[PDB]
């Protein structure tokens, strides 16, 4: 069970973000859905509303500080508080081994996957501090825990997400903010293992909700693999 | 709904983390077999479950004894017909010195309960779960399974070993419907720990200072992690060592 | 022992980079020293030459693709090939917890510590491919293995170095290119004395201890060692 | 590059242990070769002596406290001190997945691989303390860092080696004793002498005994004084995934 009232999900227009927004709402939480994709983001808000939940869509490019600042202000204006943040927007666009990549790809992946998470947390934390605490979950990857051949920039970016996650967890541990990362392997989304199958968006959402749950109060600074056994070998 | 399995086995269920997790399973609607050397504490866990409206039974078992563990798993099927979830949580922590100051009796005792006990339990749980087409196992490791434990080197070795058993079994049985995970608690406030720091408050001050959160963990927090690892929507989660540690391993 | 002929050290004007440049040269390797700090970089080369070794300084801002390209080609122009690369240039400039940092600090740290390593590797690898091999060592940090309070951007950047390292190690494992990261804790350099008992050993590390770890990772008998993050930390990560 | 005078190598009669004993001796260190196998052990000593080095053989079952104590005493008896210890004796004997294993296998693997390392360190440490320091390397495995299907007891045992290593490293850090683990993947030992195991390494081959020996010597080297409590994978990329 979740007793906080408001969650923010970035990248909530599709895939893991949409599923996790829906899961928060089904648990009784008011959800701000943030994304570049306004069509999909309103699609997520409408699915929540048709199921009996509360949700608003706010368009935001997480690479832009002013828009992320406005997004967290929008959370406060819409619902008065922010208890949970799922910083999940990310991209994966590489086509080759490290020597065959280009600087445009590097810049784009790092901007969304690292700067986006950093900016989001940078603006979420003061609002959570004002309320006496909160819980943040960042989407890393099994590529944040080991090699990702032909996705070396992506792996660098998801490693970096774990570094931000652990550092913020320690910095704000005594201030009521928990910070964790979920580390999916291959998940059946549009961006698309010892168990012999790929994972499902509902399985990532369930892990995010565990990390945000009332009885996860002692869980902070971890990178939770949801990976069908991939990192165990 | 979150756990659709019918039957859980908790070893070390007479006290502490095991007692609380047995209660958490029962509160979720699961019938619980409580296994322990401590008959009094074990029947006490069962009584608390029953008074709360759940179902449980106690089966005495020394997890270091192969014949007793085999009979314990047989007793689960006799009592409730199957075994969906197993929490292999019995363990001891008895060292008093640095590595060169420990003794072979301590080594043998710690390794027997903490490693052989987990191995025996899995050895007899897995065939039952194979026959059912699936099951989930959670083993109690520790933050000492993930890093040094000064003045507890044998304990650390034993909890590292639990993670090795966990990951190996997770890969071996992944395609047979069995998931195997480990929970890695830091210091948890059990009834025994509380008695200890009531007599010596420095133990509470020191233990809280070991964790970035500035407190020790709660038995209900370990229980909730175990139930997550057993939950229906944790079907893609296997072979992990989940720290529940107030940030301790993030440092 | 090291059978390769040519090493490149970025951030070689000072500290860990200077000591590792000197160590390569002591092992008989010709060294290209690269840094923004020309006076320090020429100082490293002067010290190597004064001890009987061979080295040259090439000024390079590792955040700039064209400068890194010219630097790597300059290695081949000076000495004919490039067998070893120590991608060690880095900065540490944060002054607050995550929510107190600023975007300029983020951009600067990520540019040197992540883009610099990525650019260096992407232009070192083609030469090593043509050679049938090489050894790359990237300077990560214990901050790439765990939290670094009040240095969250730095920790993100050094985590990213490990991701680059492991990914390239797998990509090129069958092409003879080993890629590893050394992970120092606090080392007694100007980066440390600028910032002004956390280490179980009771002291901070020495630059020659990092250099020795780099040289092990580059050594002929390290041919089965790739994709690792080697902590040189007085025990810090073992807790 | 190694200023210590005396190294002890357990499991020194064959394979990684023989190779590391030879490497120590080639670096000018005096070597105590320790093993159950007296014939292979003296063979290691003979190879060292043929190359101009200094070694002796001492028989020891590392599962027996009295023999391990006598082994360390024997190091001091032969050479006066003990600077380096490579606790490398180990076995790998399982035949099936976890539920198909047996208790005799469990007991044997844990006794050599865990108790043997524990006993060795327990008796090495006081001698090193009295000298003002020393360096210990324990042989773990990639199976100490992840799953080993059909070798679950072995994986448990090598995980345990890493736990002993890290704990002792922190306990004795300020007393000058460094404690590290080397973590080999598949190594071409005379027992190994197939193509399937080679292919599961990203490098595409199995490792050489000389590559493990060189990692042990780095961990014992004079300029490894800030390296302690680590598990060093020598694995052709296996653990980088
Ligand atoms: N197999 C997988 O899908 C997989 C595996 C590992 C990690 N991940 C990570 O999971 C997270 C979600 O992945 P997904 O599979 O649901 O991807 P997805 O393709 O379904 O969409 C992710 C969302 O992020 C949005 N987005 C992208 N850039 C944005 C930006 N600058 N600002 C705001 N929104 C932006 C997109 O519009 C999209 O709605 C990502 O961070 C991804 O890297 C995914
Ligand atoms: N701070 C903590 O409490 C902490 C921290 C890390 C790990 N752990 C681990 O949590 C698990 C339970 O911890 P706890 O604090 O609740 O301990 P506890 O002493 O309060 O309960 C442990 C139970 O295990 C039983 N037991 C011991 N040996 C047994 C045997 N051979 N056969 C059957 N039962 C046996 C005991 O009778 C006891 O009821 C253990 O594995 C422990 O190592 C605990
Ligand atoms: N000293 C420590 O405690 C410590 C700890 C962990 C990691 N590190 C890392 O070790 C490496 C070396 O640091 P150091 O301790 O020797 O400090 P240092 O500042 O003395 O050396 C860093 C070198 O990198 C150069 N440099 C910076 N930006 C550059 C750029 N864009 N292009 C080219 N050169 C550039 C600098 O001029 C300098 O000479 C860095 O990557 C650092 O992040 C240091
Ligand atoms: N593929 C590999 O070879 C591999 C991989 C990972 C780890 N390891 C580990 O490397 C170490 C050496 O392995 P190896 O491949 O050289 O094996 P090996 O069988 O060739 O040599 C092992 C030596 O240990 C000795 N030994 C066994 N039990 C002993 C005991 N109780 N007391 C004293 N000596 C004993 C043996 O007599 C033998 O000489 C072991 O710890 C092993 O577990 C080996």
């Amino acid at each position: 069970l979740l007793s906080g009232q408001v969650a923010l999900v970035t990248g909530g227009a599709a895939g893991i973000g949409r599923a996790t927004a829906q899961a928060f709402a089904a648990a009784g939480v008011k959800v701000v859905v943030a994304d570049l994709d306004s069509a999909g983001g309103e699609g997520t808000v409408e699915a929540i509303r048709q199921a009996g939940g509360e949700a608003v869509f706010i368009r935001c490019d997480v690479t832009r500080d002013a828009e992320v600042k406005a997004l967290v202000e929008g959370c406060a204006a819409a619902y008065g508080r922010l208890d949970y943040a799922f910083n999940n927007a990310g991209i994966e666009i590489e086509q080759g081994k490290l020597a065959d990549g280009n600087e445009a790809e590097f810049d784009a992946i790092m901007a969304v996957n690292v700067k986006g998470v950093w900016l989001c947390m940078k603006h979420q934390i003061p609002l959570m501090l004002a309320q006496g605490g909160g819980a943040i979950v960042n989407t890393a990857s099994v590529a944040g825990l080991g090699a990702a051949p032909k996705m070396s920039i992506y792996a660098a970016s998801k490693h970096a997400v774990i570094g931000l996650t652990k550092s913020a967890a320690i910095e704000y541990a005594k201030k009521g903010i928990r910070v964790n990362a979920v580390c999916p392997a291959v998940i059946d989304t549009d961006m698309f293992h010892p168990l012999g199958r790929v994972g499902r968006v509902e399985e990532i959402a369930a892990a995010v909700l565990y990390l945000c749950s009332d009885n996860a109060g002692f869980t902070t600074g971890i990178a939770l693999p949801v990976d069908g056994g991939a990192t165990a070998i």
